[PDB]
């Protein structure tokens, strides 16, 4: 525990626009056990309130931030749900906050599920992949930080037991889609950071791309995306567990340019919800009314 | 200057943006662009493009040009583009990409970005705005640092001098509530240990060695921190453009951590750096005085 949070009087979420004197944490959040997270608060909206349809619920899902907070949160019977934007640096912001507001309401041993959004490696468009492992675009286990100006590494620890579990539970749905187990790259860039050719700078060749790319997926690597290390260092450090369930827009084997369709990219980012969803109903994360 | 990879495609689409480049005719739509304002809020650019659009005697909506699955706004006002990026450099670095492609499309030249931010300040009241004369990283470096294909690169940071201190004198003949003030802003990949937040989940260090390190920074001559100025001020500069930040300031973190002002005032602050940039547009064809 931060020993210095003790010695405020009073707490500002800053980027939820509560503080701890808005409600009784222990009161409001104590039974909270899992905390859902991806980059959109209209996804992540939408995911609480079919959760809340799950748990026989006739409640309206009110977003329990400030209007003029950067992220949204809700909660339906055990579960919290936020955003976290893109990128490391934004997940972080919500990890800080979301993880202290877990202390403040005496949750132990959270499981944090990230729903997101990702580029596949060799796999069809609109495959789950459930990371067994998140790393950096070295394929270091690690995220990196840079604390008064000095480098620090905080190792990045995926829940297996859990990763394992919706695996199986996977193999007994009637999903539409595939579900892989692979490792998950993490980068801070959509573009020059995840070799793609079509940003507005370019500094390599598709050979050079697809070194890195086969490389990768060498390396065990089927998807990529932008907060998997920031997740998974912090909630272990934290005193949490952190799984990231993403689905795949594209197969950067294949290309850059996500191709498909608005509406199919809506329908493919509601699949990792669709999985673990059913996980929550299976394993005490709503009450079935 | 140029991607050459993009000639090679029929269609382009910006993803963050929901539209492609056969969604409009670009050169058209975009092609008088000389101004891009952005900042981390929707709600806040959205406001900001409204107040321009009234400035400029528009009675008309100001509409979003982006889809409405898309991660990111758009707006235009005559000869200015308005977008925002969300938090920190890999969001910043997105809305970069995306729209210096636009404005290459488009034909765009030489267009200035305008970041128009919060921040925490070094040594100055809440309410300030701050100037930056120059971007630096938390080892008050002037580069950007990105991994590309798994190999560190460095991008130093340009920021458009001449134009601060344009809006530095412009603001010395305004009626401003606030204090103006050019200074160095640090970019930081986190709200909290990495600014030297003693009040975050996780904190390794003491007061002092904050202090150490605030104090340090100040004497570089640091009067802001925020999360993404090194991204717009290397970025734009390698795509032959022009780039400034212009940040209130929410906090003195001289003296705390906590954002303790309340968020009508937060947000009162927040319309700040627009106000000045506001007149700085009206008087340098950003809009069109009708």
């Amino acid at each position: 525990v931060n020993s210095h949070l003790s010695e405020l009087d009073e707490d500002v979420f800053h980027h939820f626009g509560f503080t701890t004197k808005s409600f009784d944490f222990k009161e409001k959040f104590g039974d909270v056990k899992f905390v859902c997270v991806c980059g959109s608060s209209g996804r992540i909206h939408n995911f609480a309130i079919s959760m809340a349809k799950l748990a026989g619920l006739a409640l309206p899902v009110e977003n329990i931030a400030g209007s003029h907070a950067r992220f949204v949160l809700y909660k339906v019977d055990h579960i919290l749900f936020a955003d976290h934007g893109m990128g490391i640096p934004s997940a972080l912001i919500m990890l800080h906050e979301v993880t202290k507001l877990l202390h403040y309401a005496g949750c132990k041993d959270v499981l944090f599920i990230r729903l997101g959004t990702s580029g596949g490696l060799g796999v069809k468009p609109g495959t789950i992949v459930l990371s067994d492992r998140c790393v950096n675009t070295k394929l270091e286990p690690y995220n990196e930080l840079c604390i008064l100006g000095k480098p620090v590494r905080r190792q990045t620890i995926v829940d297996l037991n859990t990763v394992n579990e919706l695996k199986k539970l996977s193999e007994n749905l009637s999903l539409e889609c595939s579900v892989v187990v692979g490792g998950t790259i993490a980068a801070n860039d959509f573009y020059e950071e995840q070799g793609r050719l079509d940003g507005s700078i370019c500094t390599f060749s598709k050979e050079e791309k697809l070194a890195f790319l086969q490389s990768a997926y060498e390396h065990g690597i089927r998807n990529m995306e932008m907060e998997g290390t920031a997740i998974t260092s912090h909630c272990y450090l934290t005193g949490h567990r952190a799984i990231l369930v993403c689905v795949t827009a594209v197969n950067r084997l294949e290309g850059d340019q996500i191709t498909i369709s608005t509406d199919e990219f809506t329908l493919f980012a509601q699949r990792p919800g669709q999985l673990v969803g059913e996980y929550l109903k299976r394993n005490n994360g709503i009450i079935v009314r």
